[PDB]
């Protein structure tokens, strides 16, 4: 009944080894540790993914390329921003992939009902292409592992960006339903995920996309999320949940799009947790490093049912938490561009889609 926390010092080191979002994994763990939350969790060392395990989703060519350049340093694999240093990407991918598979296996084995991998959630990676800071799609690997036991998986993606890599992976199946809430605007990455994108073939109506505009705040976001998830839960009756909680929705993120705080995301998390299903918790985006640690530490508190002290405790990264040194994040003074009539249209459209879903 205690949550599983996927962690080792070696894993945190590997997760920070590419320095794409410098030291973020260490900041997140260090803040969790400073609040002593790890003492309330079952700490599990992640396994490293085998080639075979990564190949349940990624192509041999892509994986063999990563392994080759790990040894020796031309096809487009999405690696063109990594020329100064590609040799570490294979081990990074095997670590992230293994950690999420380990979390999924803990759920399968009934070790826990909630398993956390805050340095996973890399939802944009394609079978044969890195994308959007994602080199391996560990979320897909986790869902595939859960499908060995659970007959219907719900994937919920609350990252600022559309979870295109995961949606695409399961587009043709009705056994995995993907739900993504995200900014959707012409020109905005990755460009996919309009409300009319509902999946394909046998998977038609088993993808759910909620396009949202700049400036959304906690209350309206939760109303939208609760509305959709209530309908999804009734229609699809999931047996396990994978939840991606990218913190690039949070006020202060350089993405500067949504205007959320961790309390709003936490209400979404609480709604999902009260289903009492096996739940795999993942991180993802989050580019204000201190705020991302604030967010995921607060959400770890939510999982544990604990109220955390407002004051950030002294720890390795304490200087980064200025100028106010508190856990709470204040929304930015920016307008909400979400008009109530369009949001209601979107909800109504999704309701119509979900009427088709029959288990
Ligand atoms: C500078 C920013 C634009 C940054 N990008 C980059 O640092 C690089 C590596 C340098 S230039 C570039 N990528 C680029 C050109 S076109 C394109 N990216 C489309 N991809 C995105 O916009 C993803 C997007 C990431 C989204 C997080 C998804 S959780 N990236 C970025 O915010
Ligand atoms: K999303
Ligand atoms: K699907
Ligand atoms: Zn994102």
């Amino acid at each position: 009944l205690v949550p599983v926390y996927i962690y080792s010092p070696e894993y945190v080191s590997m997760c920070d080894s590419l320095a794409k979002i410098p030291k973020r994994a260490d900041m997140v763990h260090s803040l969790i540790e400073a609040y002593a939350l790890h003492k309330q969790m079952r700490i599990v060392k992640p396994k490293v993914a085998s080639m075979e395990e990564m190949a349940t989703f990624h192509t041999d060519a892509y994986l063999q390329h990563l392994q080759k350049v790990s040894q020796e340093g031309s096809i487009e694999y999405g690696l063109g921003y990594d020329c100064p240093a590609t040799e570490g990407i294979f081990d990074y991918a095997a670590a992230i992939g293994g950690a999420t598979i380990t979390a999924a296996q803990c759920l399968i084995d009934g070790m826990c009902k909630v398993a956390i991998n805050w340095s996973g959630g890399w939802h944009h990676a394609k079978k044969d292409e890195a994308s959007g800071f994602c080199y391996l799609n560990d979320a897909v690997l986790g869902i595939l592992r859960l499908r060995r036991k659970f007959e219907r998986i719900l994937y919920v993606d609350l990252d600022l960006h559309h979870g295109d890599g995961v949606e695409d992976a399961f587009s043709f199946t009705s056994k995995v339903m993907t739900v993504s809430l995200h900014k959707f605007s012409p020109g905005f990455f990755p460009g996919t995920g309009d409300v009319s994108d509902v999946g394909l073939g046998k998977g038609r109506y088993y993808s759910v996309n909620v396009p949202i505009q700049d400036g959304i705040q906690d209350e309206k976001y939760y109303q939208i999320c609760e509305s959709v998830l209530k309908e999804v839960y009734q229609a699809f009756n999931p047996k396990a949940v994978v939840l991606q909680l990218g913190a690039d929705t949070i006020a202060g993120d350089p993405m500067c799009s949504f205007n959320m705080t961790p309390v709003g995301i936490g209400k979404c998390l609480k709604y999902i947790l009260q289903w009492q299903l096996a739940t795999l918790i993942l991180g993802g985006g989050g580019y204000n490093l201190a705020n991302t640690a604030r967010c995921w530490t607060y959400l770890t508190g939510v999982i544990l049912g604990k109220t955390l002290s407002s004051e950030i405790p002294d720890h390795e990264f304490f200087t980064a938490y200025g100028p106010d040194y508190v856990l709470e994040i204040t929304p930015s003074c920016r307008p909400d561009r979400n008009e109530p009539h369009r949001i209601q249209q979107i909800l109504n459209y999704i309701k119509g889609n979900l009427k088709h879903v029959v288990i």
